[PDB]
């Protein structure tokens, strides 16, 4: 006896695109695969798909994959629970490009999972059960990238450039563990037209808490994530980037974030956040305000 799911996704305009959307079931106690499915746009650029699938009823693990390149052919090599979850945990290296901004044709990539969903029986192809995971609406397809947002608020004709140092080279379809292994050099920032925003995007990057700035083992304090601002003068200050809801301790994000206090911050940068940094340039130092928030 059937099942017919009608499945909603859409990432949680460059960087909202879903080029194409994977999506694989499999069943969660047995491993088996019982459905999977493939969307492309042709163009210009959607960022929501809509399908009807056919499947058996049960457990159901499902896995949603977005902007992979040839995943269609990856598919094939992804017999069974066990290859799925391998190819999730892959480390990717990120596109270049993608340090800089999502393209009009390649878009980030994106995933999320859903595991031991409860397939229930019922639906016809032309009225199909919504698939609701994990009681949501949509599947909500989240970036592996963080993005990073610097604002001149004052003083921007002292700014030479913005660099971000000590990305993670690379990406995980699923949430890291561990360390990066590997960094990508300094990516320059991009200035929003003549506006006065700076843009970057780098992948996930875990730091163990028990590392802070100037101590992490490593001259160059990786795997810290930390931009660098010099300023026409020649001068140059680095902000290392953290994640911190709430009010900073002290008040002030820079001896905070730089590790001066006895409470450290984590510099834990994570997937599909939005790091927004509002930054006063004054002849002889900086002032810098932090808000972390959803993409």
């Amino acid at each position: 006896p059937d099942v017919y799911l009608l499945v909603n996704a859409r990432a949680a305009d460059f960087e909202d695109r879903v080029h194409s959307l994977a999506m694989l079931v499999f069943d969660s106690n047995t491993g088996e695969k019982v459905a999977e499915h493939f969307s492309s746009s042709i163009g210009s650029g959607t960022s929501t798909y809509v399908f009807t699938v056919k499947l058996k009823p049960g457990q159901r693990d499902f896995f949603f994959v977005a902007n992979i390149p040839n995943m269609q052919t990856a598919m094939a090599s992804i017999v069974n629970k066990s290859d799925m979850n391998h190819f999730m945990q892959v480390f990717r290296d990120l596109d270049p490009i993608h340090y800089h901004n999502a393209t009009n044709n390649n878009g980030f990539p994106m995933s999320r999972m859903y595991s031991n969903q409860t397939v229930t029986i019922g639906g016809t192809i032309t009225q199909p059960l919504p698939f609701k995971p994990d009681g949501e609406n949509n599947v909500k397809l989240q970036r592996v990238v963080a993005k990073l947002d610097v604002n001149i608020v004052e003083g921007v004709e002292n700014l030479q450039k913005i660099e971000l140092c000590n990305a993670n080279v690379h990406y995980r379809l699923v949430p890291n563990q561990s360390e990066p292994i590997q960094f990508y050099g300094p990516v320059e920032l991009r200035r929003v037209g003549a506006t006065n925003q700076w843009l970057g995007y780098m992948p996930e990057a875990i730091v163990e808490s028990t590392k802070w700035w100037g101590n992490t083992g490593n001259a160059e304090n990786k795997p810290i994530n930390f931009f660098r601002l010099t300023t026409r003068g020649g001068l140059v200050y680095d902000v290392p980037i953290i994640t911190h809801e709430g009010a900073i301790p002290g008040g002030q994000y820079l001896p905070f974030a730089k590790g001066l206090l006895a409470d450290k911050p984590s510099y834990t940068v994570y997937r599909n956040r939005h790091y927004i940094y509002r930054i006063k340039t004054l002849p002889d130092k900086i002032e810098v305000k932090y808000s972390i928030c959803d993409w």
